[PDB]
């Protein structure tokens, strides 16, 4: 037998969920499917443990400030385990509420690994028992990239941000693969936390899609914070030794010769290389449902599949891999099916970032350069400024603020900010609307400052 | 002998440097006339050492988190001397970089008190010595104010904010009368810093010019952070004990007596009611100047007083007292008078406000009240939310965000938002932007939001 729905999403992570929900709300008898926790990557092994993690190491880093400020100085040993239950708990009362809401919402929870069968009509299995929908959603997101042994020996030995969010104790050494986001915010938590923590990127600097600005300051902020980054640097092999790992690392900077290095004695080598797609045991085969060569379902900018009746959103399609972009696209397309608004879509051009490093990062639009390369260098202005923001006027630790506006064509458009320092995390978003509305930089003109804050400088350059 | 410029400004506080540094840019031959110290109010005893103590008082409180967060337990008793002596380094460093401005603007500095003489030419005199100008800018500021003894014998017993800043230890016991921002936030610190802190207030609540949610809120957050908040009370009488002062106090709740209380053993008194304009020796008579009751200068729209060549801004009009008023105002008149551009002016609409209250407020636009007053309740629509931050999730100690979105007319134009939370002082400048360009809940809800971040929840309300 084949049960019927007008919906059947497959993943309950962030944009299943929000999708389902909003088609409900339109009506539509819809059901999830969900084979692990509901709240996906990002409530049980993403944005939301992450962030706890980050607000951990950020209280650490002000600490070192306490006596500059005129208290006796606060010397103690960090206790993950403290932190790593609390932050469990949450994560439970969160997959509580997610459950919830679908019940709320009356839409049917199938608990168990999704595939389509090979039925004309698409239908998919759970458990040996068949589910049919003229709307299919896959929402199954991704997970961590691993090296192959045959390119990386020992690969095996390293963990991913999985494993970080199984972690029971604070590793006194680690080393952490990548130039991303991911790879720079676990680096700065675990060496904020106090492990004695290296970066090892391929190239000069982090987050080189970002714009250079952010680069070169996120690069700099690090060093400064006591992260080693090993510039030019990859891992050969890895060996277990008595205490830890051996990480062979072979280093090609410009100019210099080639020389490997083994790095001794780490106890936490951390794979942040990138994210694979979860369509592997889809069985998208059986309908023709399109790939790219790693896995990602294609798809049009209505979130349409190749296929008549299937759509994909979030971070297994591979563009914009975040919480929010999956929520937005999965709620446009309920609007689209559900209410049958022809052109419900989601806009994927000013879509806004926050990078939770130390201080976090804001970017939201073009870099310089992809404004340059799309206006011309005639039609491109760009403002910026760098200070220390008046916090650390009375401590010896220093951090900085940079700001960037890039600004398009004789009316100067905002068309990308950048900024790094204390207070961008949540200072982003509003600006994010502006440029979202195409502000202009007289529009950042006529608004009267917010004294004293960092956020007054980027509607006071000149 | 009458020495004469272009441009003559009295005061070297906010608005009376950005006016004078802005009109040197356009070739004014400008002097710039000073009693006391450069950077007025804002700089010495104002905006930029309250932060100071905010900050200090900040971090106090973050840190009764600190064994949440998994460390050993800071207890600490806070040394005012060592952020007193470093707050006023800071001020230091401030003045000599504005004196250093003045020098690099070739704007003349004449320190000394000036006061208007009755040469018909409008002419100040200054130490003996005369200057005359076609354009001459009265930006003298204000003061605390303090109740008369013919009122409230012994008032001047009491300090204000002016003598918060010279304290050299932190009060025992302190007693702030106000409701507004000033004093709510050095209640605040003083509470937070330590100090058994009560604040007095006429009414029931704090910010009773602010949306009712806020004037709400920040009254409850004061309460449950240890502030006695003393409701429809006010001083009568203060003496001088053998331990610092005894308080009189009569209390007229609604539907009660009223009840006379001694509030013995305090040891600072402050009063925050409310500033003066500094006009009471200027001569203004001289030249028949115009003020109102309270000695304001009155100005139009353009910051013309009612004499030809004579203007005003900043808290010498009593309009609008913040820092980045006086300095807009002051340039937007230095380009109308010296690059001849006759609608240069400042708006007075959607000016924002940051209150440092614990956590921050955050406003712009109308009160959810005085949109109803302006379009009709039929014509307004608000959206709100209140959520505790995630920073909360593990710990004990709680606070909690408030946030409104007024909107008016048929589009939901956003005419006012009013927040308090953790990050709201960052987080406002952005979206005032948004509200200075008419941004419309729906060019919010167009953006996509930055996660997990307080600051989503203004672009995901429903
Ligand atoms: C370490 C880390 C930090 C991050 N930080 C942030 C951040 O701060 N902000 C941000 O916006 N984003 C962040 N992200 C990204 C964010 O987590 C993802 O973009 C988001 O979770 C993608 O949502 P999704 O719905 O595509 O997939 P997911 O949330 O991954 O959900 C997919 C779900 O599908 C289920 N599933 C898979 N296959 C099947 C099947 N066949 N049958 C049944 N169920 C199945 C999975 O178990 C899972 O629950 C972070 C990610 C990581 C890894
Ligand atoms: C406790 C407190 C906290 C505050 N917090 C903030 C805040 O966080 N943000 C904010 O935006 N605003 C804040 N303000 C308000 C801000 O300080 C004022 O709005 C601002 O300083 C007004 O600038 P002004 O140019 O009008 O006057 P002022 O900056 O006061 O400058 C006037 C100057 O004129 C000089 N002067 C006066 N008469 C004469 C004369 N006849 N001859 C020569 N010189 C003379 C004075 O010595 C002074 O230097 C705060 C104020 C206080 C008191």
């Amino acid at each position: 037998a084949v049960a019927s729905y007008d919906y059947l999403v497959i993943g309950g992570g962030s944009g299943g969920l929000a999708s389902a929900r909003r088609a409900a709300e339109l009506g539509a008898r819809a059901a999830v499917v969900e084979s692990h926790k509901l709240g996906g990557t990002c409530v049980n092994v993403g944005c939301v443990p992450k962030k706890v993690m980050w607000n951990t190491a950020v209280h650490s880093e002000f600490m070192h400030d306490h006596a500059d400020y005129g208290f006796p100085s606060c010397e103690g040993k960090f206790n993950w385990r403290v932190i790593k239950e609390k932050r469990d708990a949450y994560v439970s009362r969160l997959n509580a509420i997610y459950q919830n809401n679908l019940t709320k919402s009356h839409i049917e929870i199938i608990r168990g690994h999704a595939a389509f069968t090979s039925d004309p009509k698409p239908t998919i299995e759970v458990s040996g028992k068949k589910y049919t929908a003229p709307h299919i959603l896959i929402a199954t997101g991704g997970m961590p990239s691993t090296p192959h042994e045959s390119q990386i020996p020992g690969a095996s030995l390293g963990i991913t941000s999985d494993g970080f969010f199984q972690l029971e104790e604070l590793p006194g050494r680690s080393v952490i693969v990548g130039a991303g986001y991911i790879a720079v915010e676990m680096a700065g938590i675990l060496s904020a936390l106090g492990s004695k923590t290296s970066l090892m990127i391929r190239h000069d600097k982090v987050l080189r899609s970002f714009d250079s600005m952010i680069s070169t300051n996120c690069t700099e902020e690090l060093e400064n914070a006591g992260v080693e980054v090993l510039k030019f640097s990859q891992v050969k092999e890895v060996k277990k030794t008595l205490s830890g790992l051996e990480v062979s690392m072979v280093t090609a900077v410009p100019g210099r010769l080639p020389v490997m290095t083994m790095i001794p004695d780490v106890d936490c080598l951390l794979w942040a290389i990138g994210r694979v797609p979860n369509t592997k045991d889809l069985s998208l085969n059986k309908l023709g449902i399109q790939t790219d060569d790693k896995g990602h379902i294609i798809v049009d900018e209505f979130q349409n599949t190749n296929v008549k009746g299937i759509y994909a959103v979030g971070d297994v399609c591979g563009k914009a891999l975040l919480t929010p972009v999956a929520i937005a696209a999965g709620r446009k397309l309920a609007h689209r099916l559900f209410e049958y608004k022809e052109d419900s879509k989601l806009d994927y051009n000013n879509i806004p970032t926050v990078v939770f490093s130390h201080p976090p990062i804001g970017t939201v639009g073009l870099t310089e350069d992809e404004a340059i390369h799309k206006y011309g260098i005639e039609n491109v202005k760009t403002y910026s400024t760098s200070f220390t923001p008046m916090y650390h006027a009375v401590t010896k630790r220093k951090t900085k603020c940079v700001m960037k506006m890039v600004c398009a064509n004789k009316e100067e458009k905002v068309v990308g900010i950048h900024m790094q320092g204390l207070g961008c995390d949540e200072m982003l978003q509003g600006f994010a609307v502006a440029v979202k509305m195409g502000a202009t930089k007289a529009d950042f003109d006529n608004t009267v400052a917010i004294h004293p804050t960092s956020s007054e400088e980027l509607v006071t350059l000149r």
